[PDB]
């Protein structure tokens, strides 16, 4: 940076603290990643100056010739990446991507079937304090109490009983592969649309390490900033038959002017994802998650679903008689960033929880491999089995420092 | 830029075209501006990597210590700038800022009173193809057919007849000062909340050149990217009594993770607005708008409301027997960027229009003064009075080139 240090000492100092923090800590928040310097440069571009309501070649402002190229690059790369017939790269976020799909196919008060929020579902999948649960009538399907795998017979019964206009598949905290074929089969039985929110697993889908929801879902939503390793924002994929309606839902429906600089960064991120090395990266994410899962089990930890098929895992802390909140706090003390997370059939409230959610996307980006996973698990073991020992926590603190250089 | 040119030739080339376009053209889109290099650097920062759901000191992720400082700097500077008791700097856009306020005080189907969209009102103020008009029952007040000034007796009658739960004041294309005192007086008579959407005039409010809606409105919404000259995004101001409800409406209500890098840029933009030179800048914007208005009248053009009190003006093209669409297209040919815009009581559809909307914020930022305004008006005169003459258009093209260097 050059001009920010001179113009705003306060803001520059705070950003510099954040930059250094991102390097010093072991980042295990499952939804986080590190973007390339190219993605950031695109976001820091003059494209923020341009009003571009509408779509490429069909704008409501003049002078959009070059931002049109940028948006088309984003749309076409996404389509190549996911095999979709249409992309909308304007959603400001995952929330807005989901909001737009709901706005497209649902009327106020329509019934929607989504994943139980305490079993893995996201806030935008029917939380009573979120627009989704306030605007629409959300019912929920659950996971099996033993296996923690989605109970597809429950999905089917809930759909047949409540007759939703829309079924939502996908999760903020589900460690196993989702069967989109079964979701579509159930959707077809009850005459419901199928929406897949692939936000968490999008990078893995692109690399072919998770089944692609595109051929099965009427609508696929995602964030660009999780496993996809792009800028903060949203995206909608769908077939040509919904293309016009989806575009209208985003604008003039729920948004105004798109963030053209962020869309530029989306294009960059998609360009990177199309490369061979991103496929290798994404495999390492999954391999690292499996390794970390195995190594945590070796430490004596119980994992939700008994392991993982993807980038993320959940530790059931009940055997150690710890809350997710306690675990989160103490790991923060040694430089390991996790978040407390509800486990399926959690006896605790979502503000306390019996678990922690861990992901490998961020650490894999910085170059962590299987050996690092073994060590991360060993540190977590040392910390959580010795919460009252300041010497154990200091040892953990030093071992975290050794890993991050 | 360094890494984007190597990583993505296609995206870099398109951005570079846009950068050069922004310099070459005379930018008169009323909602546009040019941000500082400091604002852009903040947006191009590593802060995009951080999930920060919730608010400073009350986050739902660990490691937010430094993004908390950034957000607080943004909130406190905004409060200093506008004299507000509370700020929410998380809205992704003006659309989302408005959406959150509607979500706070209204139920589905509630009556809202807003400015007639063909008289100056924005899409988010009750368009039937926008969430606002679909989710809520919007009624409209108008401007006087002669003066084009808001008819406050009409605002009062519409409020008394339809009994709205909320009154919205402010506009996307209104060239005169809005009387927020009268809006509040009417709001109090019918027991309605008052929302002011100051998006367009926010920079002028901050510099003291337009009356401040804050002391009069329960809620003030704005974009950060118009006269305020900040990054693309939204903001909500309100009194302490609505602070908690407004924060809840943004999250977990209508959004998810905030754009911390954009919030950093918002703080930078507010820092700049607090400086003496921004006040001088904003006065030049208004002075330039008055000068341009006067010079256009000198060319023989009729202006909506007979002039301007702010940054923007509207040309009624009916005397020249031109549509806004025709005027927009031909000015595009010579390098002058305007947008077609409905005039009050327009005989044409919003896709054709009888007017063009012009603003001075962008050209004032690049250093244009009164003499430049005289020349811009003279060029517009040459073009619109000689639409069929390619030699007149070539002369105009050269004169535009002379202005932009």
């Amino acid at each position: 940076m050059k001009y920010l240090p001179q113009q705003d000492p306060q803001v520059f100092a705070a950003i510099e603290q954040e930059r250094k923090r991102q390097h010093a800590k072991i980042e295990l928040i499952a939804s986080e990643n590190f973007v390339s310097r190219a993605v950031m440069e695109a976001q820091g571009s003059v494209l923020t100056n341009k009003y571009a309501e509408g779509y490429p070649g069909r704008r409501y402002y003049g002078g959009c010739e070059y931002v049109d190229i940028v948006e088309e690059l984003a749309r076409e790369r996404a389509k190549q990446l996911f095999g979709a017939e249409h992309a909308n790269v304007q959603p400001h976020s995952g929330a807005q991507a989901n909001m737009a799909v709901y706005f497209t196919v649902l009327e106020h008060g329509d019934t929607v079937l989504g994943m139980n929020l305490s079993h893995g579902g996201h806030l935008t999948h029917g939380s009573p304090v979120n627009f989704s649960g306030v605007q629409y009538n959300f019912v929920a399907y659950g996971v099996d109490p033993e296996t923690h795998v989605i109970d597809y017979d429950d999905v089917r019964e809930k759909a047949r009983l409540h007759r939703p206009k829309l079924i939502v598949a996908a999760a903020a905290a589900y460690p196993r592969i989702i069967d989109f074929a079964k979701f579509r089969e159930i959707a077809d039985e009850v005459g419901a649309y199928l929406m897949v929110d692939m936000a968490h697993i999008a990078g893995l889908v692109a690399a072919g390490l998770h089944p692609n929801p595109v051929p099965y879902a009427h609508f696929v939503t995602t964030t660009t900033h999780k496993t996809l390793r792009g800028p903060r924002g949203g995206m909608i994929l769908c077939q040509e038959q919904f293309a016009k309606q989806i575009d209208k839902a985003i604008f003039p429906g729920i948004q105004g002017g798109p963030l053209m600089h962020v869309i530029a960064a989306k294009a960059v991120a998609f360009g990177e994802a199309l490369q061979d090395d991103f496929k290798a990266y994404a495999k390492r994410v999954v391999d690292n998650a499996k390794r970390l899962a195995s190594a945590l089990q070796n430490e004596g930890f119980t994992l939700v679903s008994g392991g993982t098929d993807n980038h993320l895992l959940l530790v059931d802390l009940r055997p150690q008689q710890l809350t997710g909140k306690t675990a989160e706090k103490v790991l923060d003390e040694v430089g390991i960033t996790v978040n407390k997370n509800t486990i399926p059939y959690d006896p605790e409230s979502p503000f306390v929880t019996s678990g922690i959610r861990i992901g490998t996307a961020a650490v894999t980006t910085r170059g962590f491999g299987l050996e690092e996973m073994d060590e991360i698990a060993a540190i977590i073991g040392l910390v959580l089995k010795n919460v009252g020992s300041e010497q154990a926590l200091e040892e953990a603190r030093q071992r975290v420092a050794a890993l991050t250089d």
